[PDB]
């Protein structure tokens, strides 16, 4: 009917994105999906760690380039991630014990992946995952090896590769504002840029189970008040998939002026990690569902 991307475009919003990769685009319904529906999209596997370098300073870019190339013959934007978290890792890296071996490894994986796409494109997830659910730093290899310094060192790094891109922060558990977790991180992401480090934006890994749409309604404006030119909802999945818990999620955005935009996990929902919950917003035969139609109505003039 009509597409979700043009039409949070029209209420001043950038995009409304979606993560896949040449797997999903080269089978089913998904191509034909995104390009009618969605405006940005984000790379499941193709660029983390293990599939760009499984080898130390042997890069490819199989499935990375054929994600950029197909965003660009169609007119969609693209957004690269995650560059320095403790998913997705090969075990080499995380066998490193001294700090400056890592550091330099980390620098130099953050430096290619960025140059090769250089103006290409728009987020960048430099850092994910970084916080334990009590606020405290995650305890992985960067952080015990490297110390805290790793964060400013990983977006100074990532700022000199491409400064035309917008560099974020992500993690997920960040739905309510009364969580140890999303107070945290609004505490250290202020005292981080107040230290020179160039944050531009937190990224929400809102992974929803019923009910928990409305406690966004509070934890985004908190995320905003670290002073970060940009937030964002990302990989937005909601178990049910109940329209209420979805149209929170987008008057959120509109109700914050400095949220850019929204990233859905997936398309269909068969092809989801927790595909039995139905979290997406098109069912097994890639038609619309009533969260969808939703948000339509939910943007509409």
């Amino acid at each position: 009917a009509q597409s979700i991307d043009q039409l949070i475009k029209a209420r001043g919003k950038v995009y409304f994105g979606v993560a896949t990769d040449q797997n999903r685009l080269t089978t089913g319904k998904n191509a034909a999906i995104i390009k009618a529906d969605f405006g940005m999209v984000w790379p499941e596997n193709s660029m983390q760690w293990d599939a760009t370098e499984p080898s130390q300073g042997n890069f490819n870019f199989a499935g990375a380039d054929y994600l950029v190339n197909w965003a660009q013959q169609n007119g969609k934007l693209i957004g690269g991630g995650c560059l320095v978290w403790h998913r997705h890792l090969p075990s080499w890296v995380s066998s490193i014990t001294d700090k400056n071996t890592l550091t330099n490894v980390m620098k130099n994986h953050i430096t290619t992946l960025m140059t090769r796409y250089k103006g290409k494109i728009r987020n960048w997830d430099v850092v994910g995952e970084a916080f334990n659910e009590d606020g405290s730093l995650r305890q992985t290899v960067f952080l015990n090896v490297i110390g805290e310094d790793y964060i400013p060192i990983a977006f100074q790094t990532a700022r000199a590769a491409d400064p035309n891109a917008k560099l974020y922060i992500m993690d997920y558990n960040l739905d309510s504002a009364s969580y140890p977790k999303t107070q945290a991180i609004v505490n250290r992401v202020k005292q981080w840029r107040a230290a020179g480090v160039p944050i531009d934006g937190i990224g929400s890994q809102t992974h929803l189970s019923a009910g928990q749409g409305a406690g966004v309604l509070q934890a985004l404006p908190l995320l905003a008040s670290a002073g970060t030119p940009e937030v964002s909802i990302l990989m937005l999945d909601v178990a049910g998939a109940s329209p209420t818990d979805y149209v929170n999620v987008v008057n959120a955005c509109l109700n914050v002026q400095s949220c850019v935009g929204i990233t859905v996990f997936g398309v269909a929902d068969p092809d989801s990690w927790r595909a039995s919950t139905t979290p997406l917003l098109f069912d097994g035969n890639f038609n619309p569902k009533p969260a969808y139609n939703a948000i339509v109505q939910d943007l509409q003039q």
